């Protein structure tokens, strides 16, 4: 076994440890190449055909390009070959626990399938792990390599899900390699390799000329003691690019990942999944049978969920599939539900998760007060609450950055808001209230406008861009607009 | 029905008229999102994620831009707004005949599994367009654009499979240059070029040196042999050869990657064990196999390159064996490459010889020492045709230019007023060996009857003959 | 006949003949002697590119956008000499830019003639106007259709704004033609969008926004009896993003603190130069740097050549004004020293810029010093940042249509957009820098700056308590 | 003090050594700012802004990174910090001594202005580096960081311009045989394939709006040291082969869109012609006060750090008498009423045009006697013929039989790849003639008769037909059955 070189379109000729090539040579990684990374953003950006296998071997290189930067730049912190293989091991895995179409999964039809369950990709990504080492037996192959399996092994799960109170939580690594878990998947402030990697990748795809100059950060970063960790530092310069860093990601999820009809798609994909969910077969260990909900539940049954599932279930000719089949053959001809507007609540306003069920009943009893040929039902709309954020709530990352500055390099630093700009957000989480209708009709449309604009009204939300177009008789009530 | 915009990598945002959108919008075309361009190339290069779907709307584009601006410059061509859909229709729909991982099912596996057939994608491409317009209402849908179904369906067809004298009958002799845009059959310069120059480099992580748009602005329309043709300033012979270097690179580089190409032999090996066991239907509820799928084009609607998981992830026993060979795929156990030769005989080797191979292969005596002996079962034997696509002829023979002095004459430009330093001769045929056994001496074995096979015949050395077979390369004289 | 050129940002561009003729004049052919960022090429080498290819671009944009109304809305009547007059004033609003750009008429001139008022877009209509009358443009003007009365008129008034509907080049139904090269309503024309993509591709920063997007979704809608320019509704997220963007290349590049601190050591040289540096105008009549501005022939021969002319003059005259110019050559260049803002209320005005260097050099920080440093020994940089209307929101000066109702203009107020988005779109940024380059003087400055700071309830420098750890524990504002 | 990041929109973030930023940041070096990469190639090609100064720093970059990579594989190379330092400063320094645009001052103007001298840009690179090192102190900075001025200026210089001394054998004194492989990098003598070439075709195609085929960081990784014939030398893997053929179509496709642009060319020639009329009259101080021109500084590198592009705006923007001639040439620069592209043709078989009868061409195409009606007679003044040399580096040898390659199965044993073991589809010639004529009447009847002289011409010398020349000459065109 030596390295292998693989041609990345983003990062060019990147070189690959023999254990990684072991890694990815295995039915557990190689299931990423058939799970797209934006999932229903593909039916809208044609160019986002890309999948998570190639995202995946970007977060590895990133993540071993910074720890190398890191070890060159400070010997002193005695960052260890097999530090290297362990932080790119858990960058190249972080990935492994989508199911089809990404977000899709679990963000939609999880929750949807098995409410009493919770679940997200990183719990599965640990999981599939833990899966793709023991079938594969890595396990000897790592220690081949100068790993120590016992502890590695934690150590490579907890960069990815963090700790399985106390001031140092973690047990693969002391306080001492605490900059380590900051590389791969930061729960500090979320300024990690992942965002990098899908930041050039996604804008390359998608056909947006924006990323974050990650070359520039790896350059700048350092180690310095913080609050007794060591920790990794960004230049004190660097904080706008970091500000700038969390816009773009917020503009991305704007105009591509929570593109309106990105989400319709993958909320009607998701309602064929729940149609089909009785009828498709999956056989996990020992030849059980499983359920596309149930799959997560079984590793050996999750590897073979894959955005597969779609072309199943549209190329089936089973009876039992024929409502299933119908909506995603809806897709296929454009006959998509239909777009109705969109409003936020005011000012401080939020939605909670338990509310959102209830929030098609409010909009089918709105009573607008114009004269509608049609009457709408509760069933009839969709209702799509969408959290904007800098990936942390309300609270602004940038405050649990640490800086140094040039003239005392091992002096860490905090760098407040009002110290940066006046022209930055003053707030850093919103949400957004998409309406959708099923019945596409255009009598239908024009009574789900007026109930819709009545309803933002009624609730005090922001008035629709288009409101006194789609809703003239309905927006004049309202002084305040 | 309005104008749609859609925002491509490559070309940016992209303006649809709406009777290309009711194309698009059809299972027929939406096949196409589940066929990757490059087939097996995405297991070598992990940026050719890209699909049928988006090349083809490339095209489509590209098609209009040509056509737009060549009416734009010559008035007096009258080129018609009717013209102008056609051509895009054609654009958009010359790549509707492709089935699974592309170029691996017409140039693998219907040859193999279909021996008697004579079957192109191009050929599928005409069949699923017809489908698709009979099937989706779609005709009259062209009557409300101004379109005469009759003439332009034919005409549509023309452009992508050539004629179904002047032997067209879908546009007349003073319209001959539009059948020049989408697939060009004199000298094979067409806009389906350009958009995966662009797309493949984009994906792949090369860098395209063919300026397409700079070719656009210098085409014009010249009467050549009672024909109105496109023809090119004279200043862009020099970029039209390095069009084709260009082709010839990527192929060499990565559409014949030696490894993407043996991913592609197993991926046709697995579809030719569960070629009796896969089950499509098509019209009527008739079932077709993976190999019969082409014959009915409802079926094929539904053959793509999901037939690769299926087959993996079924349990049946009878696609025990296609579902192994996948598997060798995933941990990345592949056939063995050997090496790769050229004749030097100026003989092609031949399609009839090519089952003919890997028996020669085995058949060969090298004088050294070996613990294993090999079977031609063992043996595979890859030969691809490289050329500037038009067999042994240089496609700038067949181009027309004209000068900036008299922009309405046009010329011919010979190789020798270009340059000396281009090639001497336009076609060539690479043979690569592969073994079917991947154990140290199987492979051991297998490059000294390669090498062996190689002087036997005449072939070129291998490049790491000295190396591989130090025992065998020193026999030959003319290799020495 | 037509030109073909081949740009790196817009590839192949096709030129009218007239504008080729305008283009081949002393008078264009300057602008390749005028460095597009100024000093900015001192801190990215990638920024080599000057205002001649920045014009061209802007040319080509103001003439897709024309023609793109035109053809999407046949019922406007936008004639072929709409276009190329768009296109011809597209092409001459950088005419009027001096030595390293900005640097000229935002440090040198107001410096040089306090008394004078003088601007770039005035400059590009006194060059215009240069240009056309020593060249014989007109005849060649009107051999195209244009009638030069009224177009010279209407060229003027797209780059410099008004010389009631106030224009007089064109009336009241073609407004919208008037939004394409200078955005006077709020800022978003074709210039913008080329020094968007040239800039990212020489500073090597990936250039958002994306103008032909904009181009395909831009309408003309009546507008208070106006036909003006109207964006898609859903395109509003990407117009505050375009501003975004434009901010982030003027933190990042535009006003790099190593980049300014050049700017003003040229400018600093030049002032030095002024009064030996001759350049022949009109009638052999002789010019200084300052003055030639009054002489568009002279100024027609004012470009970053003067920095090469200074550096390898031999006149003892010069010898000031060279030996700063040998010093950015050795890289000993002034010191900065930090950045700070103003708090609540407060607003630096421009009469009090020369004041403080004075103020910085009066505070008395409380640590022991080796050095004292004098007012002269310090520069004080007070930087404008805004989305291009002081304090107001361009977006709400923009008109937008929904896909329900294409004729119907619309308004969208900040909240209905998100409530992620900039609560003030004005600010200043102010960087002190210290002549005095070696150890004991720069750690002096720092206890001066912070000091200063603190007396003057500024913020917190970034590294205050680094710098400055005797001095910052005094305020507890910052802790 | 400590490393600086510089931002290159080509290589990105690149770490420069202090010991590099003291040597950048020196009239020598800062020189390059005003030094156009491509010369007259920005009139007509307006994104070719760029200096030499930023490509020189790209070499320096990508030398670094060979050297780096070949150290961090080969341990047992021993390749040492200090010659990693000593090749990154090679690779800075190689453009130190271009002039005014480039190409233009030693490919047209120095051959014209001192016929006898032979100059190269090399040998001014060399000059102008010992000047740099001499007049800023950075021998003590070299000594600093672990350099040995005596052997490492040799070593630097060395790979410049290749051995300094007759050996007639090892011919190096800055390296041993067994670091012969470090004086590859740089400025590689043996085929041409190095660091210089490798980042002008990124950089240059990224101005022109062009796009680039070769990957040097996929050299670079496959890259190894093998011994060949007792050297320790570079070796690519066998299958970059192609690769490396491609490198080469590549840059005389460049050559042939850009570099040697056929208007390009006769701004170069325009200007040259303004410095050639300027010559006797400006003035450039070097060493002492002594004044030179433009011709002779080159024999002081004082006056020579002072010889800019700047010579073309002080010839401008004149008011001397004296420059009256010079200053016109360069005003119809301005005008764009350049001399008038004629055609182009190449000589046949064998012939090979001599640089002792460049001047001569001009009279035999005044000499020939077009069987046709002219209103007007031309005269030898009224030509200007130009005579380009396109090759792959190595005049009519085959630059890819002089590199070495090693096979996977065996990495330590180099090889040799001819081109039969390759393609049939590659050049079968490695070097050509291209002959411009342009004529400095620019009427429309001056043309028309340049245009029936210059098809005589070719005709009567058996040159290749123009490519237009039945449309610019259809009288003259039918006499040459070779032709029809
Ligand atoms: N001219 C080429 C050849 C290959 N690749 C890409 C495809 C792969 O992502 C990567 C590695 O492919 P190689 O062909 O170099 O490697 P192999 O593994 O096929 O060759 P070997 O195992 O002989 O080294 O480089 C490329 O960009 N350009
Ligand atoms: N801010 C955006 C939004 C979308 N797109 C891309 C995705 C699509 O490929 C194309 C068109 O998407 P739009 O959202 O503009 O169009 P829709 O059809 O979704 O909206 P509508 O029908 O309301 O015009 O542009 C983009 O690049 N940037
Ligand atoms: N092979 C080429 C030649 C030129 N260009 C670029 C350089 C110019 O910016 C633009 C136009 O150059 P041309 O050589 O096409 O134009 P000329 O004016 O030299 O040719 P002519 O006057 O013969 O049309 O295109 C290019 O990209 N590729
Ligand atoms: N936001 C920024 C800032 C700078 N640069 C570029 C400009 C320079 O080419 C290089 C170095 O600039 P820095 O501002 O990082 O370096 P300084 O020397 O100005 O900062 P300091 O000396 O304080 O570290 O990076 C960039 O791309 N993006
Ligand atoms: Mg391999
Ligand atoms: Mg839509
Ligand atoms: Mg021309
Ligand atoms: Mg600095």
């Amino acid at each position: 076994d030596t390295m292998k070189v693989i041609n990345d379109p983003i990062h060019g000729h990147i070189e690959l440890h023999p254990l990684l090539v072991r890694i990815i040579d295995t039915p557990q990684f190689q299931r990423l190449r058939y799970i797209k990374q934006l999932g229903g953003g593909y039916y809208v950006f044609p160019g986002a055909s890309h999948n998570r296998f190639e995202h995946s071997l970007g977060v590895g290189y990133l993540a071993g390009c910074l720890v190398h930067a890191l070890g060159e730049k400070q010997p002193e912190l005695q960052i260890s070959e097999r530090d290297v293989l362990c932080v790119q091991i858990a960058g190249l895995c972080r990935n492994l626990g989508h199911g089809p179409f990404s977000h899709m999964f679990d963000g939609r039809f999880i929750p949807l399938a098995r409410p009493e369950v919770k679940w997200t990709h990183e719990q599965g990504s640990v999981m599939m792990f833990e899966h793709l080492i023991n079938s594969n037996g890595i396990k000897p192959v790592m220690e081949q390599y100068g790993l120590i399996p016992e502890e590695d092994i934690c150590f490579i799960k907890e960069q990815i899900v963090g700790p399985l109170d106390s001031l140092w939580p973690y047990k693969g690594r002391p306080e001492n390699k605490s900059f380590l878990y900051e590389i791969v998947s930061n729960k500090r402030n979320g300024i990690d390799v992942d965002k990098w990697d899908y930041f050039a990748r996604d804008c390359h795809h998608l056909g947006i000329q924006n990323n974050f100059d990650y070359k520039r950060f790896i350059k700048f970063a350092r180690v310095c003691e913080v609050d007794n960790e060591l920790r990794i530092c960004a230049r004190d310069k660097e904080v706008g690019n970091l500000y700038d860093m969390f816009h773009t990601r917020n503009s991305l999820h704007r105009r591509a990942y929570q593109h309106k009809v990105g989400n319709i798609i993958d909320t009607m994909i998701t309602d064929a999944f729940l149609k089909a969910d009785d009828y498709i077969e999956i056989t996990g260990a020992g030849g059980k049978k499983y359920r596309i909900s149930t799959a997560i539940d079984d590793m050996e049954a999750y590897t073979k969920l894959t955005d597969n599932i779609f072309l199943e279930i549209l190329y089936s000719t089973d009876p039992k599939l024929k409502d299933a089949r119908e909506i995603l053959k809806q897709i296929e001809y454009r006959n998509l539900f239909k777009y109705v507007g969109e409003t936020q609540p005011t000012g401080q306003i939020k939605i909670k998760r338990e509310d959102y069920e209830s929030l098609p009943k409010e909009v089918a009893s709105a009573k607008p007060k114009v004269l509608l040929d049609v009457k709408l039902k509760a069933e009839d709309f969709i209702v799509d609450v969408i959290n904007m954020d800098y990936g942390m709530q309300e609270k602004n990352p940038i405050d649990h950055v640490s800086f140094y500055c040039k003239t005392a390099p091992n002096r860490a630093i905090r760098i407040t808001k009002n110290q940066v700009s006046q022209l930055l957000p003053e707030k850093f989480a919103e949400q957004l209230i998409r309406v959708y209708c099923k019945k596409v009709d255009r009598k239908s449309l024009y009574a789900a406008r007026q109930y819709f604009v009545q309803w933002c009204a009624d609730r005090n939300f922001t008035k629709p861009q288009d409101g006194d177009v789609i809703a003239p008789l309905i927006t004049p009530q309202k002084k305040e607009w």
